């Protein structure tokens, strides 16, 4: 059908959701129909709803999820705290495949890092990304330690023949700092860096956001995702 | 030869140095000769000296450095910034081989986290552990996101057939919360949790530290490391 990208990250709180929303905006503005699948969502007591933040920030309406867990833990932990299983792997891949269609960028968002359990039994976002012939975008920080997490994540993909559509620095500080400029350049030798989102971007109104996302990415790479 | 252990971590700041000293201390108390080596050491310009810190807390005398750099950054960076070079793969491996004796436990403390470049080009503590046929002791946190990071690390050890010697939680809070509880239990399900050192164990004095260490590790596991 169309193009299916999983948006993973080297960890929690590296900015997967804001980057998701940002690539989603950029894609829309390039005239691409965007869907966003978020199979499992946790932290729903705190008020977390990444599907909502993407609809709010980038205007996506095709916004698909299966399970919502109140506790702010990895899925498995929050499902065990609820007394409730996790969606089956079948539900996720079938959901994502229904979602996919030609001319549609379907973004697939996981929870935490690449190898966290999403479905039972023991299924990760890496597995889901295999079952739907999806490539992976990797959201990374600029903090001390990010190259190792990146290489680990980049290796865990290659080990399953999951393509790496590249990195995004979820949060770019102002001003950078020695460690941030150094990592940004070192990340660049490791893989193609597609964008570095200015810090605090997740609090912008939908207009400001669409500007930042318009600029942050590269017009040609975006448009060439058809 | 004897037993070589690389001590690595899911990243930086997870307790590698103190775990090195704790295994080292407990091993000494088990009658085991111990050397420790820090092939790459950054942060010297702010007094970072992990060999010295291991000598302090555990009393190991046999300490071997090799590359030292001022800035508190990854070795590739601290070396570009001081105009200096990264040591060569075979110089690291040589520093370790010179320490390896039968009956000796040799600990090789890494520089933040398993895939960090220690030597040009892209030479990691993993490649070293292959060269010297070492097992890897993986230092972890109990914090959020530690599962993913630990699995990625083990997965990277297993892809080069570097045997995992188990995990150590470098700082273990008292009392632990729901998330610390869930991770320690979840962690124990993917690999052997050799220990969970108490928080701030780095501020214990010689006596307290050795008591902590001996308590933290299964004496039979420690003694089983070198025959
Ligand atoms: O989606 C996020 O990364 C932020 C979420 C919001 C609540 C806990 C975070 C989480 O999901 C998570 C945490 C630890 C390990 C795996 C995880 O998936
Ligand atoms: O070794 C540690 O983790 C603590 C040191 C203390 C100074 C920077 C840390 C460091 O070494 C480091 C950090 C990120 C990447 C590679 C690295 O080698
Ligand atoms: N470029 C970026 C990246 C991330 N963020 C912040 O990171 C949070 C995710 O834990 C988001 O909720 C958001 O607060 C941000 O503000 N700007």
């Amino acid at each position: 059908g169309g193009t299916i990208l999983v948006v993973t990250g080297t960890g929690t709180g590296v900015g997967k959701t804001v980057v998701c929303a940002a690539l989603a905006s950029a894609a829309r503005q390039a005239g691409i129909d965007v869907a966003v699948c978020k199979p499992v969502q946790t932290g729903t007591a705190r008020g977390d709803d990444d599907l909502a933040e993407v609809g709010r920030l980038a205007g996506v309406t095709q916004l698909a999820g299966l399970a919502r867990y109140p506790q702010p833990m990895a899925p498995a932990a929050a499902a065990e705290h609820a007394g409730m299983a996790l969606p089956a792997r079948d539900q996720i891949v079938r959901l994502i495949a229904d979602l996919d269609r030609p001319g549609r960028l379907t973004l697939v968002e996981g929870a935490g890092g690449l190898l966290v359990e999403l479905a039972e039994p023991g299924v990760t976002l890496r597995d889901v990304a295999v079952d739907v012939a999806a490539a992976a975008l990797v959201v990374v920080t600029a903090d001390l330690g990010t190259l190792n997490h990146t290489k680990l994540t980049l290796e865990a993909l290659a080990a399953q023949q999951v393509s790496c559509a590249g990195l995004v620095i979820g949060s770019w500080p102002d001003p950078p700092g020695l460690v941030a400029a150094s990592n940004r350049s070192a990340l660049a030798r490791i893989a193609m860096v597609r964008a570095a989102l200015p810090a605090g971007a997740a609090s912008l109104d939908a207009g400001d956001f669409a500007a930042m996302s318009a600029a942050a990415f590269d017009r040609n790479w975006v448009a060439g995702l058809v």
